[PDB]
């Protein structure tokens, strides 16, 4: 059949976790400076950077599919002995940085939900009981968590849709800024946070997961006619859950864009003394413009909306945090089964996962404040952006060789977009170490971060290399 709902329903099950994977609290505070910084001019990189994902997802899926050995288990056979323990580690870190950038979100929303009273570590230490709901998960077995998903996905969707619906933001300009490419008056940190975006919405361990929750759906790899109706509805399946996620996205940067842009310490002050919430004493007296954080967004969101919508936004962000923190241990898990073959249970690596989070993130709160958590969130940020092409480049490396793929290698288009693709983001990316480089200036520190910046530099090349020979 041409195409159908009945087939559809049969290969569900993939497109929910996909869908909560690009909503972390990450990308909701990509999209919270997004919506302040630059406004409405700075939405159609978010548009392009999810469009490019899916693209991406869709080779996942066609890996998953044809061969049914996931992304992280070709990439164990593929890649020699060396090289695959570091691509290990750093997909490793990655994931950890992802769960660090979780543990700071739930531990903002845990202090904000409860008005202060509990204080940032008690957060942080509260945030140890979803390893715990993870041990009653392995003991009773339950293996399928798919209503969770639908359940996180309605709770953010309703709280955000409430944020929507409050401030009432303009159609006319939110489309202008979606579909017509345009960043007039630009400032070289706005392109900061315009590589920010683009990095933080591609989250650099989702193809293994998707490729992995491909390889769960049982599939006849030798039969070309359920290979190619199977590799369609996953990607049609992906299609659906990125646009659900691109919708939430571009509510929270619509509902901060109209509501906060351009809005001055002043004015924001005097408000917020008006409402007579407590809270008031954190933004300065002076003439500079507002700093938007987590936290900060959600106090300037309460004292001019009420109590209601600081809530929900605080909730939403717990929503958030739940989906990164599942999202983790489920691609921990199969990155751990496939590179280096260890069978760990999802209780060991929410574990690892949360301890090597919990530890910075419990130093960093319990000695300094809410303004250094939200320096070391865009530390991750930047830290993901620089995470991005060991998933952009191994994935094509993998899916386009004749050998592993069969007939199934990508096109010539495709190739060549994938060429110009990794070409623009290693460049992009280079140009950014050596200006975080350039301000560094030290005699000795200098030296040590000039030796992390060409390591990286030789292993994005030792890929790009290998990548341009599959090409
Ligand atoms: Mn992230």
């Amino acid at each position: 059949s041409c195409f159908s709902f009945r087939k559809l329903w049969a290969f569900t099950g993939p497109g929910f976790l996909m869908s909560i994977a690009y909503l972390d609290p990450g990308n909701i505070e990509s999209d919270l400076q997004s919506g302040a910084v630059a406004g409405f001019k700075l939405l159609w990189i978010l548009l392009l950077a999810t469009l490019v994902g899916l693209l991406l997802q869709r080779l996942a899926a066609r890996l998953g599919v044809v061969t049914g050995l996931h992304l992280a288990e070709v990439c164990h056979r593929q890649y020699p002995k060396v090289p695959r323990v570091i691509l290990w580690l750093m997909v490793e870190l990655a994931i950890i940085g992802s769960d660090m950038q979780e543990v700071i979100g739930s531990a903002i929303a845990i202090n904000l939900l409860s008005v202060g009273r509990i204080p940032l570590w008690g957060g942080v230490l509260i945030t140890i009981a979803d390893t715990f709901v993870f041990l009653f998960l392995d003991k009773y077995g339950l293996r399928k968590l798919e209503a969770f998903f639908g359940f996180l996905i309605t709770i953010m969707a309703l709280t955000f849709g409430y944020e929507y619906v409050t401030v009432k933001p303009s159609q006319s300009q939110v489309l202008k800024g979606m579909f017509v490419p345009s960043c007039s008056g630009c400032r070289t940190p706005q392109i900061e946070q315009a590589v920010g975006i683009v990095g933080a919405v591609i989250m650099p361990h989702n193809m293994y997961l998707h490729s992995a929750l491909v390889k769960s759906r049982q599939v006849n790899r030798n039969n070309k006619q359920e290979v190619r109706e199977a590799n369609k509805y996953f990607f049609i399946e992906s299609c659906i859950a990125l646009f659900v996620s691109f919708i939430i996205n571009v509510f929270v940067v619509s509902v901060f864009a109209e509501a906060f842009f351009g809005k001055t310490n002043e004015q924001v002050v005097e408000v917020c003394t008006n409402t007579s919430s407590p809270h008031a004493g954190l933004f300065p007296k002076d003439n500079s413009t507002l700093a938007v954080d987590i936290y900060k967004g959600g106090v300037v969101l309460g004292c001019y909306f009420g109590p209601a919508a600081l809530y929900i936004w605080a909730v939403g962000i717990l929503a958030a945090g739940q989906s990164s923190t599942m999202t983790g241990t489920y691609s921990g898990q199969f990155v751990m089964e496939g590179f280096l073959n260890l069978k760990w249970s999802r209780f060991a690596r929410v574990v690892l996962t949360r301890s090597i989070a919990i530890i910075p993130t419990l130093l960093v709160a319990v000695f300094q404040d809410v303004e250094h958590l939200t320096g070391m969130n865009d530390f991750l940020n930047v830290l993901q952006s620089l995470q991005l092409p060991f998933a952009l480049i191994p994935i094509l490396t993998f899916t386009s060789l004749r050998p592993v793929m069969s007939d199934f290698a990508n096109g010539l288009g495709w190739r060549i977009a994938g060429g110009i693709l990794v070409l623009i983001i290693c460049s992009i990316n280079m140009y950014f170490v050596v200006v975080y480089v350039r301000d560094l200036g030290h005699v000795a520190l200098y030296v040590v971060a000039a030796v992390v910046s060409v390591a990286y530099l030789g292993f994005v090349f030792y890929l790009g290399w290998q990548c341009l020979i599959a090409l």
